[PDB]
């Protein structure tokens, strides 16, 4: 029921063509890979917000359409070629924590964000992608995953979106640790190491352990391109206790989104 057009990548997670729709011939990507699938697709196709991916229809051989995008993050951040300016970042920060405070209202968590994850559309439209249930990444992931939790919350998708927005200011990983523990000590280096009262509880962790005690580098040292308003967001996305870490709805509250510079609209934000 589908033209397939083109070869966009394939993986044993997915494979992805580019293909065009056989009924208002509009260009739409398709993923393939019973009732207890429809019960999570239905909720999927229920969902609706400019800045999440879109469920469009699906197919038995397990098959599933959304809108097409020409690049992600990650395609942006790599590009010698472009150049982020303050508006640029706002911009794409905006959209992400929008789609993100609509998907935690509705009760579900990302657990996957990282730059690949937010794709772009030709008019310059960010959409989150890759949350529905599961049918490099060390690098955005919180130190209470980390130190093994096995029951987390939005502060998983908080600290990566730090992550991410420390990857537009910096145009390289933040923490690119070598191995989960390298992880945690890249961060305790960069950070600081967390008190009890920093972090209470953080010793009734499953993985914890005693870290050296690190002083860490003050935020505007690391982000030297930085206001305070941007200092002060990514201050409360880094937060070591998940409970005190900034939710979507704190962080679009902030004064950085009501300051000028404003975002750059989606029609002028770097293409590749
Ligand atoms: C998430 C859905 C399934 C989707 C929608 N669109 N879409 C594209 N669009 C093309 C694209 C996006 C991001 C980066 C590169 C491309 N691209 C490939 C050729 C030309 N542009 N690629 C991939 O998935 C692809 C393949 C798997 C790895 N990610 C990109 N998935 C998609």
């Amino acid at each position: 029921r589908y033209e397939k057009l083109d070869f966009l990548g394939e993986g044993q997670f997915a494979t992805v063509y580019k293909a065009r729709d056989k009924n208002t011939n509009q260009i739409v990507a398709i993923k393939k890979i019973n009732r207890t699938a429809l019960r999570e697709i239905k909720l999927l196709q229920e969902l609706s917000h400019p800045n999440i991916i879109g469920l469009l229809d699906a197919f038995s051989n397990i098959s599933l359409v959304f809108d097409f995008m020409e690049t992600d993050l990650e395609v942006i951040i790599k590009d010698n070629s472009l150049v982020l300016t303050p508006s640029h970042i706002k911009a794409y920060m905006l959209m992400t924590l929008q789609g993100l405070e609509y998907l935690h209202q509705h009760w579900i968590l990302h657990r996957d964000l990282k730059p690949n994850n937010l794709l772009l559309d030709e008019n310059g439209v960010l959409k989150l992608a890759d949350f529905g249930l599961a049918k490099v990444t060390r690098w955005y992931r919180a130190p209470e995953l980390l130190f093994g939790a096995r029951m987390y919350g939005v502060g998983v998708d908080m600290w990566a979106v730090g992550c991410i927005l420390a990857e537009l200011l910096l145009r390289v990983p933040f923490l690119p640790g070598d191995s989960d523990l390298d992880q945690l000590t890249r961060i305790f280096e960069t950070l600081g190491t967390p008190t009890e009262e920093q972090w209470p509880d953080m010793c009734s962790l499953p993985d914890y352990v005693t870290f050296k005690s690190f002083p860490g580098i003050p935020l505007h040292h690391i982000f030297s391109a930085a206001g305070d308003d941007l200092l002060d967001l990514i201050q409360g996305l880094f937060l070591f206790n998940p409970c005190a870490r900034i939710t979507a709805t704190q962080a679009l509250k902030m004064k950085y989104f009501s300051n000028r510079p404003g975002p750059t609209p989606g029609c002028q934000l770097p293409r590749p």
